[PDB]
DNA sequence: TAC
């Protein structure tokens, strides 16, 4: 069986919905959808938006509102949900789901924007840390494990089109480079460049200047799978084509028999 | 599908051997790759240079030893390759390939310079001619066309860096641009203006003075395309990290 | 910097 994922950091969940983000969905039919960003509050939602049909959903919104927060719908019925590392600082922000599926989990996570002081820049790096702690746990554990969401960060050079001007900047910062390396060096494998090593691809654009359409963006959503789970993954690629927030989805295959 | 060309002067074959080419084409994966600027003589460059895994390889030397000849490389070979606009002082130099993918010709050529004398513009210019008549006459009859390589020319001044200092060199003479004026007018369209408007987007700069680094360069290397095909390019880009040459390579894409 |  072919069973689709579907990551997307939607920039506020509001916002895309009034662009006509429920009719991308049901053209798109992936099998579980991961979502960062929701920001609204769950609980007062839409119904067409919480109940659509054919997927369970589950949201993880942080305690500030209109902030952060993640979701996922799913046709799979998880076995069980967890939303944190249990570590509190990391745990109350709407950053976190790992969903179990049996043959995997799944790590829906919105990593920490280091940009705007030097108290988040460590938050993100040590939040890195925690994230590598867990899943490491799992998958010694001997679960297969599947990571998408946002990191915040592109890898290396061929990752973002303007890596000379950003190298001070975080979100390609050696030392948040480091820890990617780091994590890929624990068993895990960013599963889009084992099929295209071509430069321009990317997953974020900022909206000033026409930097989408100029094509002067960065990667900064991946998949990542454990490196004994590799051979089921089929594809995976970027979805550009789709609009309605600065980041655009990206998809995984993975083949289950 | 979306089907991946790359043209490149690399300002002799062997010197950007030794300098990692192969490593640089694994790394790209063209499905076609056009190259001007051969220089060696085909039948003994490196076994690994002529026969690399996944491609066909077609080399079109000069006569002249050393001097000129063009190369295509392609994951799927072409049903024919003409090598010529059937004019002799313009076949014996090295400087065409026409190859038949049957969505279209790809024109790989490697266009004269003017600069080393009188002799050598007149020659440029009268090739520029006989090219627009061959692409014209296999234009109307109804075929798809893609041109690529080095043109020796920048059409306006947005495509140099040194406008006023050139207006009297070979390379951005009135008659030259008035050439790709015409040309464009014949029903052809510059890629890569469909997508980037911008001033500083150069192919080709000079050795001397660290003038790449100080980006003082032109614009000499295109990818046209008759009007009727171009909704089928999705992008037209430069690839200028790309080092090895005084040209650096660029790229194509189409969806068929 | 166009040799
Ligand atoms: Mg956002
Ligand atoms: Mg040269």
């Amino acid at each position: 069986a072919v069973l689709k994922i579907i990551s997307w950091n939607v920039n506020g969940l509001r916002a895309v919905h009034r662009k006509g983000f429920l009719k991308w969905f049901m053209e798109e039919k992936p099998d579980i959808l991961c979502l960062q960003e929701i920001k609204a509050a769950p609980e007062q939602l839409p119904r067409k938006l919480r109940h659509v049909e054919g997927y369970r959903s589950f949201f993880t919104p942080a305690e500030r509102k209109g902030y952060s927060g993640v979701a996922m719908y799913t046709k799979v019925p998880p076995s069980s949900l967890r939303e944190g590392f249990g570590v509190e600082r990391f745990d109350t922000e709407g950053r976190i789901q790992i969903a179990d599926f049996d043959d995997f989990l799944l790590y829906n996570i919105y990593f920490p924007n280091g940009k705007m002081s030097e108290e988040r820049l460590k938050y993100k790096l040590e939040f890195y840390d925690a994230f590598l702690e867990d899943v490491n746990r799992e998958r010694d554990s001997g679960r297969n494990v599947i990571i998408c969401g946002d990191f915040n960060t592109a890898h290396r050079e061929i990752d973002l089109a303007r890596p000379k001007e950003n190298s001070n900047v975080s979100g390609f910062l050696p030392v948040e480079r480091a820890w990617i390396d780091k994590f890929i060096e624990n068993g895990y494998v960013d599963t889009f460049r084992m099929f295209n090593s071509d430069p321009g691809q990317y997953t974020w654009w900022s909206y000033r200047t026409r930097a989408r359409e100029r094509n002067v963006g960065w990667r900064l959503d991946y998949f990542f799978v454990n490196e004994e789970f590799k051979g089921k993954v089929k594809r995976s690629w970027i979805l550009s084509d789709v609009m309605g927030s600065d980041h655009c989805p990206i998809g995984l295959e993975i083949e289950l028999l």
